[PDB]
């Protein structure tokens, strides 16, 4: 199977921008052959607010408004799966999401379980929890950003079969690049962590996009400051057995009962 | 205050020599102001075993056999606390386990609760849970060698309020070294992980034994074959606060409900 990122450069409040910014290079990931494309965080509305206001006033409806209906557009044309995040707007509060859409329309969505820094100023915490959705030819888990600082995150979607965790994000730390394939490596899963790119009223992201094994190689790895795609091919085989060796099956090794007590 | 690695060669089913190596390292550490030491994985009896009577007829009681009577006798003489890996005799069992003792005596014990590989042949699963020790001036969680694969196990220790995680190790996989930063960063802990050197009946341990700070840096990281110390200041404050912002508090942060499920 071919996975994909789209690093992308979101400009804050012109969704109308980002749309057609995200399409073409969704549409480059597709000619590169990807049958999943991952987007960034927050693509359509940007992330550095000064206001809840400025954000929510422009924020869509999952799966009615104007971000779901325009990636199933793109899905549909160019024959993918795309995972995107999207502020989302559901009555009176905002979650920070990720929408997940294939050719035949909207899949399901996620909402951000841990959020970080100012984020708790706009958005309201997940309350989804981490859900794995089944395409039949792959199994995505979906985590948005500093969902990776958890290691439960990524655990909880890889014990829910996610053959690969589909990683909007906007960086601004430096650490995600370092610990992804270590995320990877300890669930034996594939991680596509698709990072944005640029400076946004003061604030840089760190880019830096990455897919990385279950044997925490870092198949394709994106610049710090340039919109890009990346694409890798992936092996089912791999995350589908746990075993590391002929004795020792990760899933079947763990014993929760010692955890966290 | 400064902790410290031992990173030494332990010769397979010779205790006597072990002890002697591990007193001369223990020594070298204390010189350089550590106050915790922390040894391999299996430091007196060795690892690659073929039998499990080999290593069964040698094995210590604890805390009132060889190994452990030797620990305290060096820490007393020496002036640290030490956390070192021993094979455990319980009646016609055997733990793979870690006793921590400090200069006025035995403080206690660790069984492995991961086994990797070969050692399900010959130990018997920990079933002690994931226990942190109070020195009073800091508390030291306690690990080993294949424990470092769950995040489950430094997570479980640092919301015990560890300073820092002892884990003594004897790593055959290139990993370890990489992930290490990673599980200090994500509880925001130190950890000391002290692995072997050498060959041993044709296998090759990585060495490369390191300390890693709450902000994924490695203060200290010894060669792949030599027996070496390594010692270097750690702050508690860094540690005891697990605020990484303003508006993040990783431990408060953690959502439980949606973890496992
Ligand atoms: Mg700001
Ligand atoms: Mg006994």
């Amino acid at each position: 199977v071919k996975v994909a990122y789209v690093q992308m450069n979101p400009q804050i409040l012109e969704p109308d921008k980002n749309y057609s910014k995200a399409e073409k290079l969704i549409k480059e990931a597709s000619k590169q052959g990807a049958q999943l494309v991952v987007l960034p965080e927050l693509f359509d509305t940007g992330y550095n607010f000064e206001t809840r206001e400025e954000v929510f006033e422009i924020a869509q409806k999952i799966p009615e408004g104007e971000t779901t209906t325009f990636l199933m557009d793109v899905a549909r044309d160019t024959g993918v799966y795309i995972v995107a995040g999207t502020a989302e707007k559901d009555g009176d509060v905002l979650y920070n999401s990720a929408v997940v859409v294939g050719p035949r329309g909207f899949i399901g969505k996620y909402r951000k379980i841990h959020l970080f820094y100012r984020e708790k100023f706009f958005f309201e915490p997940g309350d989804l929890g981490f859900r794995v959705f089944d395409l039949g030819f792959m199994k995505v888990g979906v985590m948005i950003c500093f969902d990776w600082f958890f290691p439960e995150s990524a655990r909880t979607l890889a014990l829910k079969g996610a053959d690969v965790i589909a990683h909007p994000a906007n960086l601004v730390m430096p650490y995600a690049p370092r610990a992804m394939p270590i995320r990877a490596l300890e669930n034996k899963v594939y991680t596509v962590t698709a990072d944005r790119v640029g400076e946004e009223r003061g604030l840089k992201f760190i880019g830096k996009s990455l897919i990385a094994s279950p044997k925490a190689e870092v198949l394709s790895m994106a610049s710090e400051t340039e919109e890009e795609v990346g694409v890798a091919e992936i092996d089912l085989s791999l995350v589908r057995n746990k075993r590391i060796n002929d004795l020792n099956d990760i899933f079947k090794d763990r014993r929760e009962e010692y955890y966290f007590r």
